[PDB]
């Protein structure tokens, strides 16, 4: 066919009931996902090929950067926790991989200051409860479909993405090729 299992996706032997309907993984410490974020913008044309009713889900990952990678994964649970995915993701890409500036979780948190998100509200999310099982539930989320690398998208709990069996030679069609698998997957 045009679309086959092992080429533009994988199906997980053991699906994942309950699952978000399209997940992505990823981490600030990850190349390809800076890649995917500023220069491919892969979440953006997903979204935008998406049928009627399917929300997105983004979720930060542990096991890349040590300590850091934690603070991340920490601070990216209150990013969603106060709704400000879209002032922190850039500036926390470039703090890591561009500028390096960010070093420590207090470096993390002058991202957010930056932004404009208040001291005092940063640090009630930081240490909240809300917080920590939202951390949970991105450990949860990677562990269900045994995740050991990043970037990384699913389908429904049952399809993982596969852009190795997709063209790189045009950025563009590369990204076209990614969200109509996507709208493929999501709607079989």
């Amino acid at each position: 066919a045009q679309y086959e299992d092992g080429k533009q996706y994988t199906t997980l032997e053991k699906p994942v009931a309950g699952a978000p309907q399209v997940l992505e993984f990823f981490s600030f410490f990850c190349p390809h996902c800076y890649q995917f974020e500023e220069v491919l913008h892969i979440s953006d044309n997903v979204k935008k090929k998406l049928p009627e009713g399917v929300k997105m889900t983004k979720y930060h990952v542990n096991f890349m950067g040590g300590d850091l990678g934690k603070d991340l994964t920490q601070a990216w649970a209150v990013a969603m926790a106060l709704g400000v995915e879209d002032k922190v993701t850039v500036p926390l890409f470039e703090g890591v991989q561009k500028t390096q500036t960010i070093r420590s979780a207090s470096d993390i948190r002058d991202v957010f200051i930056n932004a404009g998100i208040k001291g005092e509200e940063y640090d009630a999310a930081w240490n909240s409860f809300v917080v920590k099982s939202l951390v949970a539930q991105q450990e949860k989320a990677a562990a269900d479909v045994q995740l050991r690398g990043v970037p990384a998208m699913f389908v429904n709990g049952k399809y993982q993405l596969n852009p190795q069996g997709m063209d790189t030679s045009n950025m563009d069609v590369f990204v076209q090729q990614y969200a109509d698998t996507v709208k493929y997957l999501s709607e079989k």
